[PDB]
RNA sequence: ACAUAA
């Protein structure tokens, strides 16, 4: 066991005690919160081409107390917030397996209790790197994690629950040996920039804490890694080998900057056709992933170099150039506010619809899935059809990734979002191109539907993605140059080193996140990427301002009107009807929702004035 | 950007703003309603060794777009109504794609806005043409669809929400070039076989004014298709060696006049293990598939063969005779309802269920306006377990045949169905046994269980399913002779032009479903189809009524009951409990409901009189 | 169609009539409660390399059940009560299938008809043994299926709903041929051992008369088996070989008292890959499979010869002598009560959680909540992770034996449980390392944490699992000799005959699941098993009366409370708000929920003195 | 998933 502290937190790390049967597990406790985390990794390789990682955190609301709420008396589906913890756990440890380490990985997180005062969500995550440091899985160093809050001009590490609902900053740090940085992810109301930056190096520090934790108790208890059977990286002479064959094509390609998004990827294809089989030629023994992976190996160092040499990129535009953004409001009569932001050959559409705020309470007591009421009732969802890469693909249900990309637009817009409006907001982003940040987009899309609805936000928000290629030591692994990129596109967020997205007002950050892939990065690269953005995030209000600068006077005329109607006390029975039957008939029949106020009123909110129309007409034949 | 007039209404078709990544894709708008259909094909073939073509049709809201729903989808998955749409949609440009196109493809609809007026579901029919038209995507001719309705003896073209509603027809029309019809698919309120055949005539000529928009869009446009890969019909020189081989055998096979389904099949599948052997020697290096197709096209063909040179079905009867049919009811006591139809090999039992009025809402908002209330209080459940094939298959949760044979016999029962009946109905329909059409089938014993259990429904209502074999040009494509075929068997829907369902009482029809196999064909046969139909009809319901006639003059004694029980202000604290917690504990441990009606009124409603004598000994004892 | 006599129950089997395209078929009806089971199986291997048997127990409408609102929930609408039936009426037929029958089989039970007194649970075990018998699939003999109750101490034979609800024990006996037993599944309210003996004895004498007129419908019907294209067994002389390689080194393995699950897992797998090589050298042309499964044969052969010869077992311990038994209690500050049961190499972790009874057994949907109430407002979650094997695995919803574990150790507990508790009482049960009976263990986890948290059980319950090894001659089939074996590793359940788990207090029997393999075992066999198992539960109630003996003298200070608040009628509207928005939303920030009792009285449930502050704040600003 | 002697 160990004690690590972090100002006036204290976070014990032991193992060896429960779930002995893993290949990796511990028990990390703040206060009365424990989490036991364990990693489980096959020694078979796995038949995917990847490394197959899944991290699981569940709830567990019994050790809260609070588990059975629906008719089977058990947990139904997996919320929101378990999902968004998955991912930044994910995150975080995902950068740090070594290359080629295809073999199935599984890291699951119980809760063993909860006090309801320190959060469990920050200890998983060092959980995590606990459990895999101890456990014989080859993973790099250790991994630190804080969250760090601002109270009252104060920085807090991992504050508790009462200190988050009072701070204007969640931040989540996770750090590696050295001070690199592994994975960013905050929310900000609206902070400037040198606030948001001093966080980030406070953050970096305790994580550093951590860590000289964490490697004294792998010290004290031996750890000796697995050999893996092997590790699924090409060989360097068949690798340098594709580098005769395909540099100059794959030069000339990413040169001409006429392709758009499908002429690039068919001409690199093209090359990668003929490539591979002079590749199976030359050595017949080879794996056939190896001759795939050979090709994606050579087209990567090629791409790179040249924005490293040159200072261009593949489309022409220099390190700090955006692509063409156009906007749009008002696409349709009927939507309450709609918008088409399009960037590059990016294209959302968002929509905004006005509901009733009764309709916001979805929660575990109502349902048995949907869980959690949002503070503003303002939600926003975000779709990515499979028609956005003009691909096939299921349709039922949400992915991981869409789940994520619509909490990282919500809480971009969260801030400015105004307190006590009348209906519960509703943002809907589709992506119908996609060729790069089509989140950062639905948060720009986002701001210019929510004016156009006439929702009187504080200010417009947009958002920004950064990328990065770096040349680093084939041996030691520093960083010797670097090139900041803005408004990346696919191309080169799959071949870049990160999609740093941050979205913010003209004065402000609002949200971040950071998808490094490399295994961590200095705090100056982070440093300038904020800068960066901060410069491009103006000049994408600019263009936005032009469509529409202030919401709309008022909401449009076919918007949903709430008022209230009498029932006497004598057609209360006739009116609501045998166990409220009539009003959930003429509720599920109109649109409307009826809501008793008090013993002789009834509020009721219909979508559009027609709506009431109709209900109106039935609540006097009713009456009568 | 084109415009096209139907009489009063006007569609608006563009592309080229929206999705621009997708193969095809097109924005459909009629009055506020937008709907955006995209196409996406892939290039390499699949290894289905069919063609992999799947519809989706999603709503961001329900209630003509009033309560917003897609942001619970990741849950609450989707709604029946959108299944129904998407094979709608499906059945409307399946037939149009070339033969042996085994590409995986997906079409997506998603309605950009509704104004609650004009329905997006005939425009999604649309806008799944346009984008095809548009598209690299081999297909054939673009389609057009418009639903035509009835309000006070005048036809109407893609009636309102408000016209629906007062309508006695609503009949879906998709048309192919040259008046041919790809898909129908109606429901009447037992209007006359005329009147009916005139809104197909009336509907026909209106697809055609669309299709002559889109071919204007489409010459504009400049579509150019891709070449696919390959095309896996098989070739025609291992098709002859096929007939040589095994014409003979097959041929003898369809006229053995014993045969039943089994045995038929095992009889065809020894003629297919050894003609397959055979076929490997002569190509050995031919794909194990065309092996396999090359067989069931000559199969196929000889088949048809027999019907259009000699009039005669492979189980002997002739183009107009129904198999034999066998009625039953009331087999169970405590069955609300209940019966068995037989019709050949297809068996069918129906159940009647009276539930509480309030059984039909889910007390909550979201949940119920998705799946809607029915109107009558009446809904039909249709199961199609794997046993009834002999067969192993996954027994949760229903496909989307079983919610499409499901709403098409609801639909055809619906007519009949008396109002303010104080019970909701539910009947449950379960193929035993199937060997044709269950659906059908359905809706016949459906009426005779709904008789049984004493509903007073207005007419009895039967069902039946025409098929259609043809002999077209080989390069004109124009049909030379046709047979129209009454109860089809199961190898006869299979090795056939067309499903031609259709119910109705003996006065009217209720319901028809056409699934054409055929790219589009001429509305004279789908006419004597509907006469030859009417005439099957009758002798079904001749048979049923011996069984029974009328319903019986009450429901049975052991049913559901509702009654009324006064509890005090003073006692109403401690009979409810807190939270209404004793409320659900007697509806957990008896089955009961009590619904509060006023301040001194509980309304109890219990499945059988001994649920209700026991709920009553809960009440005394807790007051 | 036969008619078999039971007492005073009459039992109607019939045959030919509905779904006659299904391999088999049958009806069978008791009262006016008729139930249909058919069979399928397929002519072709399955590619698996097992039997794949599936059953399937659907209740068509519970009332008027109707149908799930959509699919993927369809997928969630299969009742507990339907699960549990599958897997009784799975285990009355598996045993009776021949060895090698690789062949996909799905049985299906239709509820034709139910009159609300007879069960048709029993009618559907009944149905299966008649539709495989008078199907084609080769099934080795009937078997007929009875409940036993006791009711003011007469035994009772399929006693009716009406019976059963004052009944002190619910026992379902399989029977094969010659008073075999096939299948025991017990729920007793405490009895005593002689008693729930006697009944056993009872219930088999009655399913030997089901048998019968089984039997004559099969005759007189004229029943013939089809001939199966292969039947996957290894051929002699190729186990016989593997016997000449693998004796020694398996025999060593085996006697060596030093392994652990891990290890003597490892070290046979060694043996195991050497001998598959010399396999395929010698029989180049055998089976992949039938190279692996002569090995397990091999194995099997020795694993048993030991126990058989010796009297001894794998880990050096004689045939009734436990594992290692160790507990601890409170380990948790927050949780309400807590317990780690440890088993050997078995860990179980148990939780008590407190809710109220409102937001405990009672669920929104009146619909839905049917077959989701619990008598004593008591329930047992039982989870099984994937780490508990060092295995990676979905963790999306609860698999049968999941549901099937947690029944059982919830039937175990359920005699003691108090009535009238304050508070619904959920138990959770976490596997955290596996190697033999965790469902047993839950019990005796699920018993200390019930006394650490303050219920005041009327007595401790331990549970235990009977392991049988018999030898037979394939000459005749018989049972020569058998050794018991107490408290059975999992690879002595794996290379075993029977899993007789069994719990109960220190003078009497709960709850008992005996899940044999064999193809029915004599009545002896199972009364030295309850006896045997008597021995062992006494022990192990001694060592779990250590750590703790008696319910602690009441609740901890940090749990669950509840108080009422009066609320006037003038503030009743802005209180509860406009269709109790205001309360809807006090319980989802808060964990409070706030039903109302009176015109005037809310009753409060706080799961924590924490929450419940929140919500007082909440509740007198509210009132102002 | 979709289509499928249904």
């Amino acid at each position: 066991a160990v004690a690590v502290d972090l100002g006036n937190r204290k976070l014990e790390i032991s193992s060896g005690k429960l779930a002995r049967f893993a290949d990796g597990s511990a028990v990390v406790q703040s206060g009365d919160t424990a989490v036991m985390v364990t990693a489980v990794s096959k020694t078979k390789p796995s038949p995917s081409q990847f490394m197959p990682l899944v991290v699981d955190y569940r709830q567990k609301a019994a050790a809260a107390g609070r588990i059975p709420t629906n008719y089977l008396r058990r947990e139904i589906g997996t919320s929101d917030k378990e999902i968004l913890t998955s991912r930044i756990i994910d995150r975080s440890i995902r950068p740090l397996f070594p290359a080629g380490y295809f073999y199935d990985t599984q890291v699951l997180c119980n809760l063993l209790a909860v006090d309801g005062v320190n959060e469990p969500d920050v200890l998983a995550i060092n959980g995590a790197s606990v459990a895999l440091s101890l456990s014989d899985i080859p993973w790099n160093g250790p991994v630190g994690a804080v969250r760090i809050g601002i109270i009252d001009g104060e920085y807090v590490v991992n504050p508790t629950r009462k200190e988050m609902s009072s701070s204007t900053l969640n931040l989540v740090v996770a750090g590696a040996p050295k001070s690199q940085i592994v994975m960013l992810e905050a929310s900000a109301e609206n902070i400037l920039q040198q606030d948001f930056c001093h966080a980030i190096k406070v953050g970096v520090k305790y994580t550093q804490q951590i860590i000289q934790g964490i490697q004294q108790l792998v010290k004290e208890t031996g750890v000796t890694k697995r050999t893996p059977q092997k590790l699924f990286t090409p060989s360097p002479e068949i690798v340098k080998y594709t580098h005769k064959l395909a540099m100059e094509r794959l030069y000339a390609v990413f040169t001409d900057y006429e392709h758009d998004k499908v002429s690039r990827d068919e001409a690199v294809n093209k090359i990668r056709l003929d490539t591979e089989e002079q590749l199976k030629e030359k050595f017949p023994e080879a794996d056939p992933y190896e001759i795939i992976e050979s090709f994606n190996v050579v087209a990567k160092e090629v791409f790179r170099s040249i924005v490293l040499n040159e200072y261009k990129r593949c489309d022409g535009r220099d390190l700090t150039s955006l692509r063409n953004v156009s906007c749009e409001v008002d696409m349709f009569k009927t939507l309450h506010g709609s918008a088409l932001f399009q960037r590059g050959q990016t294209q959302v559409l968002c929509t905004v619809t006005f509901d009733s705020l009764e309709s916001g309470i979805k929660s575990d007591q109502v349902i048995t899935a949907i869980n959690g009421i949002k503070d503003k009732n303002f939600m926003l969802h975000y779709e990515f059809p499979p028609y956005a890469t003009n691909e096939i693909g299921k349709v039922t249900g949400l992915n991981r990734r869409e789940l994520g990309h619509g909490a990282l637009a919500e809480k971009a817009l969260y801030p400015v979002i105004p307190r006590d409006f009348p209906f519960t907001i509703r943002v809907t982003s589709e992506v119908l191109e996609s060729n790069g940040s089509s989140s950062m987009a639905s948060a720009c899309g986002g701001s210019l539907a929510l004016m156009d609805s006439g929702v009187p936000i504080s200010s417009a928000v947009a958002g920004v993605a950064i990328g990065l290629v770096t040349k680093t030591d084939p041996e030691k692994g520093e960083i010797e140059d670097y090139r900041l990129l803005t408004d990346i596109l696919g191309i080169e967020d799959y071949n870049g080193d990160m999609d740093f997205k941050i979205a913010g007002t003209n004065k402000g950050i609002t949200a971040l996140q950071a998808d490094i892939k490399l295994p961590g990065i200095p705090i100056k690269i982070v440093m300038e990427a904020i800068q960066q953005a901060s410069v491009a995030k103006k000049e994408i209000l600019q263009i936005m301002n032009k469509t529409i600068s202030k919401p709309r006077a008022s909401r449009k005329e076919n918007g949903p009107v709430v008022e209230t109607v009498q029932v006497p006390l004598s057609k209360r029975a006739k009116f609501v009807g045998p166990g409220g039957y009539n009003l959930k008939k003429l509720q599920a029949e109109t649109g409307v929702t009826i809501s008793q106020v008090d013993e002789e009123t009834f509020s009721v909110f219909a979508p559009t004035p027609s709506a009431m129309h109709e209900a109106r007409d039935f609540i006097t034949e009713i009456c009568k």
